[PDB]
């Protein structure tokens, strides 16, 4: 059986930076350090960082008075983080640079009173924390997933409306969004494309060239990681079978029984030992070496905060 990597895969800049806040943040000021939400959408990653003394809490009343507090790369709501300061919290801030400058731009509409639209899926962290940039009464600020949410949604003044992206979907669903946006609200105006970043982007031309190649795709990454679940979906719109798994003792001897070349990638939160572990099981199941498929340049690096060397 062969055995192809799609490339690029794996950790990207802003989970590669967020992890390392935590990290940074346990060997300067010891156990316990506050984090709200997951780091990044990680069981391994997060169980991991909890055996070495990150407490994980969704709300902040959960953080006692004193304590170092890490926003999750996913970003947060300016409620959450006004929250934070009105408490005795020590704060850093691990959401990802290509988060925060959607957030500076619903904050900019938000100052304008201009309605804003995000595409986004509803309940994500991501989202929850871009619509919580929006707080302006005189404008608006709504969220739509699909077509069919475009097709329903009614705004105050349609002449000034701007639209903004999750960071992590479908490159293709999230056009026919802006399709419909823009054939439904003529003046909207937003980014030249998406919001989408270039993790996501490649990450999911990688999976398609994957799927080009092989019959059956695993998709290294935890249920909760939207853009892991990207690029299962998309193997799966290919017409091939595509499995979202943690780890390699997710992987059930029936998918690749059989099949001549199965292809891995991995979403930008999960660590390449999982993928290796990955590698490892196929090669018990009758795979060879495995094979990096040729794929786009990343360079991009997001540094931590000074503070946190
Ligand atoms: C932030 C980030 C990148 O990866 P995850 O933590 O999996 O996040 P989403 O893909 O937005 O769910
Ligand atoms: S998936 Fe993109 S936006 Fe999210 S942390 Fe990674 S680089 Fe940043």
């Amino acid at each position: 059986m062969q055995i192809l990597l799609a490339n690029p895969r794996g950790f990207c800049a802003g989970v590669d930076r967020a992890i390392s806040i935590v990290e940074n943040a346990l060997a300067i000021y010891g156990a316990p350090i506050y984090v709200r939400h997951e780091v990044v959408h990680n069981r391994y990653v997060v169980d991991s960082l909890r055996e070495r003394g990150a407490i994980f809490i969704e709300q902040i009343s959960e953080v006692p008075d004193g304590a170092i507090l890490i926003f999750s790369a996913h970003g947060v709501s300016q409620a959450v983080r006004n929250e934070a300061k009105s408490r005795d919290l020590t704060v850093f801030d691990a959401t990802c640079p290509l988060v925060t400058k959607v957030h500076m731009e619903v904050a900019r509409a938000s100052r304008r009173g201009e309605e804003s639209i995000l595409i986004g899926h509803a309940g994500h962290p991501e989202v929850e924390g871009t619509m919580g940039q929006y707080s302006n009464p005189e404008g608006g600020m709504y969220l739509v997933e699909s077509p069919d949410d475009v097709w329903k949604l009614t705004v105050k003044n349609e002449e000034k409306l701007s639209f903004m992206t999750q960071t992590t979907l479908s490159v293709d669903d999230t056009s026919d969004v802006i399709d419909a946006l823009r054939k439904r609200f003529p003046k909207i105006v937003g980014p030249r494309k998406d919001d989408i970043c270039y993790a996501t982007t490649n990450r999911q031309e990688a999976v398609r060239a994957l799927a080009e190649q092989a019959e059956v795709v695993l998709v290294v990454g935890s249920k909760n990681s939207s853009n892991s679940n990207r690029l299962a979906e998309l193997a799966q719109r290919m017409g091939k079978r595509a499995f979202l798994i943690d780890d390699a003792k997710d992987i059930q001897e029936e998918w690749v029984k059989e099949v001549k070349c199965v292809g891995v990638t991995a979403g930008a939160s999960a660590p390449d030992i999982l993928v290796q572990n990955v590698v490892a099981r196929l090669q018990q199941l009758g795979g060879g070496e495995a094979i990096p498929l040729e794929g786009r340049e990343e360079n991009i690096v997001f540094e931590v905060p000074k503070e946190l060397r």
